[PDB]
């Protein structure tokens, strides 16, 4: 049994994330629940003290195999299983710094675990990422296109909302590569609608967040496919 057949709900997740911003090493761990296709959360916490960057900006680094796909588009992220895939991400906060992440996943026992690394340099320490001045990120559409012989590219533009009510943009560009090193059928070009909600549990004493992603794929522009080969 493989691909969609491996994703029977409910499932769960863990994450271990090691990172570094402007020299400040930090670590985050978490666990979460995926009750159904497209709805998945993550209770996460900085295990080294305070998190030295905005929880809003770290939201994207914190599981595309849990997205809901209609039957008429290939669920690439799921079809990579067994074997898994990696994700390389670059996120440019325009006017402020740039950060990268590398993510490995494995799936055992109804639980996806993610080992993730994060590097971030040249951030304005008076800017919103480092002063933690963001409130949330707006929903958006991630564009997914074939990449190389066996990958996909994900691009997006994200609007981050500051406390003062204004927007900072981040541009985001990811590559996903199966590491089952076997052929996985690539999908047509399409979009993944994505929403992130973050809450605090004031019964957790650590620096922490409770995050839900809703993620739905769709053929938003039926024409888009012909532009990609």
């Amino acid at each position: 049994a493989s691909g969609r057949a491996l994703f029977q709900y409910p499932m769960t997740s863990k994450i271990e994330l090691n990172g570094e911003i402007n020299g400040k090493k930090f670590k985050v761990a978490g666990e979460g629940f995926t009750p159904s296709s497209g709805r998945f959360n993550m209770h996460a916490y900085c295990t080294t003290g305070d998190l030295p960057m905005s929880w809003v900006v770290i939201a994207s680094p914190l599981f595309h195999m849990f997205a809901h796909y209609p039957e008429d588009i290939t669920h690439f992220f799921q079809e990579c299983f067994p074997g898994s895939y990696t994700l390389d991400r670059t996120l440019r906060m325009e006017g402020d710094g740039t950060l990268t992440t590398h993510h490995e996943y494995s799936l055992e026992d109804g639980c996806v675990t993610s080992k993730t690394t994060l590097n971030a340099s040249g951030f304005d320490p008076k800017g919103a990422t480092m002063t933690k001045s963001f409130v949330k990120q707006l929903p958006n559409e991630v564009k997914i296109t074939p990449h190389g012989p066996n990958g996909i590219r994900l691009t997006s533009t994200v609007l981050y909302l500051k406390e003062d009510g204004t927007i900072q943009i981040g541009t985001q560009d990811c590559i996903v590569t199966p590491v089952g090193g076997r052929k996985v059928t690539q999908p047509k070009a399409h979009f993944l609608h994505t929403q992130i909600i973050q809450k605090k549990d004031p019964n957790d004493t650590r620096d922490h967040i409770v995050q839900t992603e809703l993620a739905v794929a769709g053929n938003l522009w039926h024409g888009m496919d012909e532009l990609y080969k």
